[PDB]
């Protein structure tokens, strides 16, 4: 009777089906990057953005809607509950309390730890099954928290880490030999903020033994100018926010870069926050970031890398920072 | 003690996995390039390659294998046998007897049915769900054959019908106006091969009513030159081989094209072949080319189109040549 | 002496070079999510972004910067001035005075003119042969102001007009027979805001006398709601702002749908503003927007499509409003 | 008059354009993949095909060309001479000798260099300030004759070298950790065929320094099976062909990966081949391949390695034999 019921024929039995999603929570200039990037790319034919300021959200979400022409994704959908994640493959938590001239630090913790108690668990019971990549921030800690507060296997929970900054790091250091992030390659972990251990013991620009960049050493640490990019990439998070009044893009790239990974089962090695519950001489439920391997089924497997007496020192240290911070509850 | 059991650390449960594949069952040219081109997106993480030819498929496979470092497809495999199909999400079917300058017609058919009755069922027995994008030529009565022979719902068996043809055509069409094949459109149905009445009726380069080819009318069929584009069309299948000495690139592009949208989900209509079995007239288990709605789950539904008087007659015909052909078994 | 020194080595004569840039005037939201993405595609390698509130900027450019390990643009530059932007091949403006519920309207016009007056000319000075996209608002009357304040030939001088409203409303129209908006066609023309004439003359899901949405008509205008899919479009430009309070994703999508046009030489027709100034009735350097086609060098044609008596009615009818508006300068 | 003249508007003064374009001289499968390729990706919008086996070239060329909808490459064209080449920006020669199961070594040699004196040179009178990638064979000992026949700077006449064998290497190297090639690191140089030199002393799955495969050494040269990653990735070029008869698809993802990089300014460091006329001990115009960094204008600088006492032993070695073969001209 209708242009329906007359231009479109319904081959009928099996006319409805699903399987496999990608979830924000909280659209927040982050949530969002990490948003739309998703979306430049085929990560997720059903992307469900989850936030709890239905306001923006249903403008937002309506945004990327009026944008389906261009989009690889035919649905996104939005909810002011977990309900609208049923089945996700992977869920992004990105909703907490963000940033501030001066505040950041861990201090946006006690802080967040609440906003999990709430926003993590609850959103799980929905996809049992799901992946999680917390963004917040305090990534480390909040790892922790989400980790202990859903209960799943980590290889499943998963977080931020240093990726970023790993990627900030191969970003400055190139800027110096005139040479692509790519291919240069430099190793940053510890904590994610500003506990960060780079790792010049592994270096290179070519190959290690080959070009690693202690041979030439014009140091690298015990002087002559690059422990700088170190302290370039720390302070480097910081200055950003004071400018643009926050933390976006950057962000939402990395993130991506481990959904893709995850995603299309890459079994591309990552530097990420895990349980270094007991790896050198860390020993005790510690999550801080260390190289890993991320596929299908999360963290398959971990990189021990070669940390000079200290480097396993300043580790052994924020592992620890890290660490009575753990002393933990609501309390 | 090994490097393996120094370098890399196994996280404990779950390290091992399974899920969304895509199969080729042969590699002739055409299976080959709808190869590589599946590859030159990220339609799929597992893609294995069944032929026969064990030789050339070990050659062949090993070479996109040793083409590793640029693919976003970490498994490759291949098989001697079809167990190597097992939970495959998308089976395309292009093994039979391919193309001579002269012969090409429904020829390679009887001949066909054979390399089916064989091949095809016994592939679905490993991935019983699977969905098959039927490429070889005869892909009407193939997809007829294969339809039977399999016996899950048309939706899951699909033929590359004339994607492949109304896409040659739109080229063509655009070759004259000078804007974009996207950007021209026009549909060529019935047969794959030289029972295709495009359909002019329909015909834009802007809208329907809009800019449709016919109210400015050079004709379009009823004179004044433009049945060459069709004439051009058909012709040019026949050219192509007569020069190459076959049909490669363009018919994988083609298909990539059906996965594309099968895989994402994309809902994006096509012209394909299933069951006109009761439709505009055809009322026998003739299967030939319309434009259909393709998603995660086959076929959803079908559109039906307004060819005028005739452009119902040619297709009535079709169907019908199509159809005794069909008094099949290997009788 | 140094690591440079030792382990790059500089191959003589020619070391130095440059070519084919984006640049893009002001990071407002838009400014920026039409950055971003011209990044998540390979249009540009090097994107140089002059805004003139330095402070986001060098904060904005550099989240970009350090988010390098990602790009495949190795150079994004960032100016106070236009100095900054020698030698683009593709200029976007999108700097002036953005929204306000309710406001909205051509309202930030006497405003924007102004906003250009200064911005644009000057940007010109320094690529001379450059080719615009002005997405400001008000793109009409704002392309004219280009136009004019410019002085190179439209084709350089273009519009974001109506590509996004007539993408606006594929969405929509898609979303009522459950097919890609990439799969529906409609064109909705004469003004970005509210003067908008949609042509459903022309609107298929699959071909122009073949399936026009006309012929089965369950009206389209004259009734029987479809209307409202129109009134949808235009009301849904207003919907999202009132509740992000602002327009970014879609309309940086949409542009970057522009470039990758004008830069690949695509010749992809499409709905941009430009010089009406002699068609179906208008004489007078109005500029609203209509089916064109775009390559390398600009508009190269346009498209004079078949409105219904009326149909040029209401475009006659646009065309005019925003004519006396044009009675312009300063004064 | 016609739909033509009645359908698209002509908008005056500029209707023509020409700039960046991509060629490949001959289409053996090679010269083809490393053709489709090219088009499975956005590096050209002018891709001219040259071959002088003018039949199976516009079959081949029409496939392509036919294959339209789908490219983001409006222009496909092909010549039987170079003049229709005229301004390409990378011209990439893929002619003469290919393979045969035993023959394969630098016997495609004085065979080739004869396909070259014609061939190459006179390609260059039309592109004048081309740039040339040599994927021909003999790479090496024929980037040499192009070098010398063409006479314009190294820089813009490169080859294949290894990036291709590297790559084989990253393979199974990663084959065995269970890790990406992309994340594992190792570099072979020297000559491209049987005279490989990896170069152990730097290859890396984190850092050099770092994870430097060296120092968990299970040896790598000195015994405990890795030599055989490079006795596979040798052998394992010839292995291929004995099987499908020739060496394809992965020769050109290679290239493509070469061309993405020259285009897109990637200033991404690659093992390509060049005048290592004075670098570790040679000393005598000898190109073999190094890794060195590729840009818009060719190699920009090279890369200096730390080759153990012998792996500049070896590569000293190559070079030379590389040499003598180099007392040339059609003598």
């Amino acid at each position: 009777s209708t242009v329906k019921e007359q231009l479109i024929q319904n081959l009928v039995p099996e006319d409805k089906l699903s399987r496999c999603k990608i979830t924000v929570v909280g659209v927040g200039d982050v949530g969002m990057a990490c948003a739309i990037s998703i979306l430049l790319k085929g990560l997720a034919d059903e992307l469900a953005l989850v936030d709890a300021d239905t306001d923006k959200l249903r403008g937002e979400a309506l945004d990327l809607q009026h944008g389906s022409l261009f989009l690889s994704t035919p649905k996104i959908v939005f909810g002011k509950d977990y309900n609208v994640s049923a089945n996700s493959k992977l869920v992004i938590i990105t909703a907490g309390a963000r940033m501030v001239s001066g505040q950041t630090r861990l201090d946006l913790l006690q802080r967040n730890v609440a906003i999990m108690k709430a926003i993590v668990p609850g959103v799980i019971q929905n996809s049992p099954d799901c992946k999680i990549i917390v963004v917040t921030n305090p990534v480390d800690i909040l790892t922790y928290v989400v980790w202990k507060i859903s209960g799943f296997p980590v290889g499943r929970v998963i977080g931020s880490g240093c990726n970023l900054d790993s990627a900030r790091f191969r970003y400055l250091i190139g800027e110096k030999l005139g040479v692509n992030p790519t291919s240069c390659h430099g190793w940053v972990l510890g904590e994610h903020g500003d506990s960060s251990v780079p790792i010049w013991s592994g270096v290179n620009v070519a190959g290690v033994t080959l070009k690693s960049l202690n041979p030439a050493i014009g140091t690298d640490k015990n002087k002559q100018h690059w422990k700088n990019v170190h302290k370039q990439v720390v302070e480097g998070g910081y200055e950003v926010l004071d400018m643009k009044g926050y933390t976006s893009w950057a962000i939402g790239l990395s993130v991506t870069d481990l959904a893709r990974s995850i995603l299309k089962n890459l079994k591309r090695v990552h530097p990420v926050t895990t349980l270094v519950k007991g790896f050198h001489g860390i020993k005790e439920e510690v999550f801080l970031s260390i190289p890993c391997v991320l596929g299908e089924s999360g963290i398959t497997d971990f990189v021990k890398v070669n940390m000079t007496a200290e480097e396993e020192g300043l580790l052994k240290k924020s592992a620890d920072t890290l660490w009575n911070m753990q002393k933990n509850l609501e309390l």
